[PDB]
């Protein structure tokens, strides 16, 4: 009915894919915009019997996208690294389209905009930076959404659950704090938040209270579970810092981003701000997953691990 | 006519694709086994139409192994590291059906049996050592290939020539010797090598003297042909070593191997033995595409970069 259009690129994605189930939940009309070549075909056919509308096209399309532009009311990108400014691609759709009510770029991740880190990271920080002032500087509506870490992702990097090894790598001193949320809620809060008015250019974290630990908290949580102690093997600071300047790219990337957000704690280095809207206490009707739990999946039904592209 | 018959397990694969092409460029009937749920769609069809049969399962399907293994005369495992022991399902039905004439295991990279190399890289080789066992214990006719390193997959690795950065990352002293073929050769050599009286039950070295080179040197010829400097930053041995020891797995295993390659050199630290074949002596009629020309196929007609599977 009055339900608002929704279009996402990189639908297919490892993020993407929970926010376009999260859309059809919603009964959004959505849109995923897919390239011919893509190798997503089962995932693909999976969305379309969910209600999805698939739309094959390259991101130079320009009129392609300005038409389809015209055809919804929020976009949501979902790209990877490798195509942040490939988004320009589309927010110049949006600026001739006019009709767009709410954009959300590429972020889902760390807050960019208060926080700095290595080279490496920042080099990629910087270029999402560059989309959020492009989008101020023509007045788009936006949501900035900062997911912090994807849980599953990071439970299967951190832990390495599919491992039947008996030490575990921790980085740094491990005391660092980290926030981390299951892919599923990030995707459909995502989509929560695209349409809530409290949202409406504003910076949004999820950051429920209980998903905040440390490295070391989270193996004894996870001894605990399983029944299994791992011995401790620590990888000193200077030696991720001097890592992330003798290596080539793109293997110092994943190194500089391990000592932003294991090291540096970037997720919970810092204090909410005045204009921040932290989303856990936005839907009384729902909640995130919390660690305890996604533990309890990772013991009853673990998802495979995954790798971002650099 | 009477053409040997050849099975290639992993066809689909980044060296397997090669094996296949010169298997029906050179005549051979050729089967390529393929899991029914395979990517390489487009792939299969390419070799179809150059005439290979397609045989889609599992290699758990031991009956099916078996009766396939009837129809052929030669078997060649191009596998990868995940599946070195699941060539055991191989090599089993190769033993009851009784009728090959010459199986050639996923070896080709160093020659196992003479050297040896951290414990990242060491647990891996010492299981294709263990397929080589069971080989010579049953008396399967076989061929062990070392096809060094292959050098479109080192080229791209080593001098990142689709990155526009002005640096170049060296591994230790960047003075090891090492020696690189180009896939396409290496895929033509083992199918003329598996059916070669010459190379029936001994280990094939493939060392083109135009085909040894250190990474400085590597640096230094690549600079000269595109016209351009670049900064040497090295990564110190001690350093390498160390991280193979902190880092998680499957992390830890290409820092071993670029140690056992670039910096301990193993592919140019030993003699020929009595009974070694060296393999671009076999054939007056080719030869191995040189570093020079390789070069010149990276400046022309560069093909994209790779990465094994841990
Ligand atoms: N917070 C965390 O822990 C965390 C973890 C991982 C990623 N991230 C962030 O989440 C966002 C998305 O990451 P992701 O891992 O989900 O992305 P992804 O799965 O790597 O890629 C998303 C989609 O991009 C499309 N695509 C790929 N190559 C393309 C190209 N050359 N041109 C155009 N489209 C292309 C693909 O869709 P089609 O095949 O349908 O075209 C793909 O499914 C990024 O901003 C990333 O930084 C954060
Ligand atoms: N010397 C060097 O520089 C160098 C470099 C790279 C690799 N290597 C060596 O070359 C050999 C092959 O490596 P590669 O990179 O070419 O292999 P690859 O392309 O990673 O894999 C070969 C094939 O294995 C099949 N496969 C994958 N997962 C499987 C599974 N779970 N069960 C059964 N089959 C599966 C796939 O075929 P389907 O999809 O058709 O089933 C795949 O195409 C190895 O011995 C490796 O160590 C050496
Ligand atoms: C260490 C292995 O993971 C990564 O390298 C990148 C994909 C992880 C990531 C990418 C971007 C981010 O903002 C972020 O913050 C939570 C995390
Ligand atoms: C450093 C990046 O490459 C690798 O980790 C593995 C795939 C390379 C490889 C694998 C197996 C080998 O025997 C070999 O010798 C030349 C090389």
């Amino acid at each position: 009915g009055m339900k608002s259009k929704i279009l996402i690129f990189g639908g297919t994605g490892y993020i993407g894919n929970h926010m376009v189930k999260g859309s059809l939940k919603l009964g959004h009309p959505t849109y995923v915009f897919t390239r011919p070549n893509s190798s997503k075909t089962t995932l693909l056919d999976e969305f379309q019997s969910l209600g999805a509308i698939i739309v094959k096209g390259e991101l130079d399309e320009h009129e392609k996208l300005v038409e389809l532009m015209k055809k919804v009311d929020v976009v949501i990108s979902a790209l990877a690294f490798p195509q942040i400014l490939d988004q320009f691609k589309i927010l110049e759709a949006i600026k001739v389209a006019g009709n767009i009510k709410r954009f959300l770029p590429s972020d889902f991740g760390v807050e960019e905009d208060r926080i700095n880190a290595l080279p490496p990271f920042e080099a990629l920080i910087e270029r999402k930076r560059m989309i959020r002032r492009a989008i101020e500087e023509a007045n788009i509506p936006y949501t900035y959404v900062s997911a912090n870490c994807f849980a599953s992702y990071f439970i299967n990097y951190l832990l390495r659950p599919y491992d039947p090894k008996d030490e575990i790598t921790v980085y740094g001193t491990g005391e660092a704090k980290f926030a981390m949320n299951y892919e599923q809620d990030i995707g459909l809060y995502t989509i929560k938040v695209a349409t809530d008015p409290r949202a409406l250019n504003r910076v949004v974290i999820y950051r429920p209270s209980t998903n905040i630990i440390t490295q070391l908290e989270l193996i004894s949580r996870w001894e605990k579970k399983i029944g299994k102690k791992f011995k401790k093997i620590h990888v000193p600071e200077e030696e991720i810092v001097a890592l992330t300047k003798e290596l080539p790219e793109p293997e110092n990337i994943p190194i500089a981003i391990l000592h932003c957000l294991f090291i540096d704690g970037a997720t919970m280095s810092y204090d909410f701000k005045e204009n921040d809207v932290e989303a856990s206490t936005l839907y009384p009707e729902l909640k995130f997953t919390t660690i305890d739990e996604l533990l309890d999946i990772f013991v009853h039904d673990p998802p495979p691990p995954a790798s971002a592209a650099f």
